[PDB]
């Protein structure tokens, strides 16, 4: 859990919000993703079937309707969100090593910049998820007309309801994280002056 | 061949047109139908296939696109066209038997009425063929959306080109028969006065 709190962005300049609340939500998202990765999204493509005899229609329809899986999007989002925290940690380690082998304002500015970057990454991933999948709910039946499928074919999705439930959980957690990051930057600015 | 000439409508009041030309066309139609009945229309339904996994779609699509086979239509047309000729023949046999056990105008009127009825039957069968199958040509691929087929499916017809050739032959023969019957009634009316 210590590695998770390090990846959250806990810093000596962090207030209570960033130290005790943001890290817990980060760990919660990690745990939910670990639970839901291969249990419910494991057979997304192998169980995807269409009512046709045309060879190759299943694969092209699956690629058309799922350009990138939800789990992979959430994994990329978590990696990119955790990157600035470990960047700051490595910078702190470098500064301490330089001190050992031989100011606070630089640390403060680095912390606020990293928080802003985390907010930006969360916002852009929310926007791209909205672009790819406008509705939070997943449907049982889809209509596919991509070549080589003739006319329009019916295709069926695996576990729509469970995927909808986990999507709701993940989106709520991401929204809470965005709100907490905005509160963090506002609180730091207020404390500055 | 004598039975065929009897079924054509050969009568003692018949002129050359009805005695030597109409009967030959009748026999020609019979022979072409016998050749084409089971050779080319035999596998019309068993070889009819559609690109789908839906059970029962082949049968409903075949029934939708072929309400009655061409061969059965031609068989019914031949039977109904040959009916008045044998009706007249049985009436003549009855008259001769009555004469044996004990006028010409009755025979003349019966002959002209039978020719008119043959013309009407040929015309109505031509019209119903035009209603069911507007084009003389048969296509390779058809689009079917009848329940329970989902959306629209592609279905493939057996031997479209050979069926088109035989359809052209049969339609030309029927048209020639219609023209000859009209000429027969006109010639009989002219000879009457």
């Amino acid at each position: 859990t210590g590695l998770y709190t390090l990846l959250s962005g806990v810093n000596r300049h962090s207030t209570a919000i960033g130290r005790v609340w943001l890290s817990v939500i980060f760990i919660f998202r990690i745990m939910v993703l670990v639970v839901a990765a291969e249990s419910v999204w494991g057979d997304e493509k192998s169980s995807f079937i269409c009512n046709t005899l045309q060879p190759g229609c299943n694969s092209v329809c699956y690629d058309q309707f799922f350009p990138i899986s939800h789990v992979r999007l959430w994994s990329l989002q978590l990696i990119l969100v955790s990157t600035p925290a470990l960047l700051v940690a490595m910078h702190v380690a470098h500064q301490q090593h330089i001190e050992k082998k031989m100011i606070s304002g630089t640390l403060w500015w680095t912390y606020v910049i990293s928080v802003v970057f985390r907010l930006l990454f969360e916002a852009v991933f929310m926007y791209v998820f909205y672009l790819l999948y406008p509705g939070y709910a997943m449907v049982r039946l889809v209509k596919c007309d991509v070549y080589p499928c003739p006319n329009t074919v019916d295709c069926f999705v695996s576990r729509p309801t469970e995927k909808t439930v986990f999507t709701v959980f993940m989106l709520a957690a991401s929204g809470i994280c965005i709100i907490l990051n905005v509160a963090e930057v506002v609180y730091l600015i207020i404390r500055a002056c």
